[PDB]
C-alpha cells in the first residue's frame, strides 16, 4: 500500500459512507475508473458539507484555493489548506484526466448561494439549482466514464445527474422541509394547491401525490433518454451507468410503498439493488 493509495481508500470511504447506491454501481469499474470516480465524488461530498464545518464560508474558500492550485500548476507540489488526501487524489486523477474545473466552481458557487437559500418561485429555477449541485458532478465525471468525450456525452452525463437530484429531491421532502428547506417551485406548489408544512402535520393527500407524481414523470423521462443514449459512454461504464440509475429510479416505487411518507427515509435494500445488477448484468 503506497502514500497514494491510501489517499484513494480514504476517497472510497467517505463515498461508500454517504451513498451506498452509488458506491455499489460505481466500485464495480475497472480500478484506475473507480479511483478517479472516488476522488471526485469526494471532493464534491466536502463542498457540499463545508459550511457545517465552522459555521460560515472559510473551508470552503480553502477547498477552492486548493482546486484552483490543482488547475494551474497540475505538476507542482502543493501544500493544501483543506483536505490534503483528498486533494493529493484529485490533483493525481487530474494529471491523467482533463477535469472540467470550471464545473467545480459551478457547484461550489451553489454552495455559497444556498447559504441565502430562498425557495424557487418556477421550475427553471429549481432545474438550475439540479444542474448547479449534480450535473456538475456529471460533467466532472465525463472524461472518466467515456473514452471520447463530445457535447453529446456531457449532454447525457449531465440530464443523468440533475435527473439523479430530482430523485433525492423526491425521496428527502419531509427530511429537507425538517432542515428549512423546499426545493418544489412556489409555481407548482401553488398549481397543485399544496403546502409543504401542512402535509407533514396532518399526513399525505391526492394534492400532494399529484405534485410529486408531477416531478416524478419528469425525472423518468430524463432517465429514459439517458438510457436511450447510454452509448455516449466507454463500453465498461454503460452497464455501471444503468445499473447506478435503475438503483435510483426504484427509490421512486420504494416511495410509492411507503406512501410518499414525509418521517422516514426509504431506501432500496442492498439485496435489491444485486437482483437489479443481475438483470442489467445479463443485457450486456
Ligand atoms: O451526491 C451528490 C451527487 C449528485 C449526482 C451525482 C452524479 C453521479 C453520476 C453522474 C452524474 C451525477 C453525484 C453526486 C453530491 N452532492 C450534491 C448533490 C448530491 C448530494 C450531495
Amino acid at each position: 500500500m503506497t502514500m497514494m493509495d491510501m489517499n484513494f481508500k480514504y476517497c472510497h470511504k467517505i463515498m461508500k459512507k454517504h451513498s451506498k447506491s452509488f458506491s455499489y454501481a460505481f466500485d464495480l469499474l475497472p480500478e484506475d475508473q473507480r479511483k478517479a470516480v472516488w476522488a471526485i465524488y469526494a471532493v464534491c461530498r466536502k463542498i457540499d458539507d463545508s459550511i457545517d464545518v465552522y459555521g460560515d464560508i472559510q473551508f470552503l474558500n480553502q477547498i477552492k484555493e486548493d482546486i484552483q492550485s490543482i488547475e494551474k500548476y497540475p505538476y507542482e507540489y502543493h501544500h493544501f489548506q483543506s483536505d490534503r488526501r483528498i486533494m493529493m487524489a484529485l490533483q493525481h486523477v487530474a494529471q491523467h484526466k482533463n477535469i472540467a474545473f470550471q464545473s467545480f466552481y459551478n457547484l461550489i458557487d451553489t454552495v455559497y448561494k444556498d447559504q441565502h437559500f430562498t425557495m424557487f418561485e418556477t421550475d427553471a429555477e429549481l432545474f438550475g439549482y439540479c444542474y448547479g449541485v449534480a450535473g456538475t458532478v456529471g460533467e466532472v465525471l465525463t472524461p472518466i466514464l467515456s473514452d471520447h468525450e463530445t457535447h453529446q456525452t456531457y449532454d447525457v452525463a449531465r440530464r443523468l445527474g440533475e435527473s439523479l437530484q430530482l430523485i433525492n429531491i423526491l425521496r428527502d421532502v419531509g427530511e429537507d422541509f425538517e432542515n428549512e428547506r423546499i426545493y418544489f417551485s412556489k409555481q407548482r406548489l401553488k398549481q397543485y394547491e399544496v403546502d409543504i408544512a401542512e402535509v407533514y402535520q396532518n399526513g399525505v393527500n391526492n394534492h400532494y401525490i399529484d405534485l410529486w407524481e408531477y416531478y416524478a414523470a419528469i425525472a423518468e423521462k430524463d432517465f429514459r433518454d439517458v438510457m436511450d443514449q447510454i452509448k455516449v459512454f466507454s463500453i465498461e461504464a454503460q452497464p455501471i451507468i444503468e445499473l447506478a440509475a435503475r438503483i435510483y429510479i426504484e427509490i421512486l416505487d420504494e416511495v410509492r410503498q411507503a406512501n410518499y411518507t414525509l418521517h422516514e427515509r426509504v431506501f432500496v435494500e442492498k439485496r435489491k439493488k444485486a437482483k437489479l445488477f443481475h438483470e442489467i448484468n445479463s443485457k450486456y
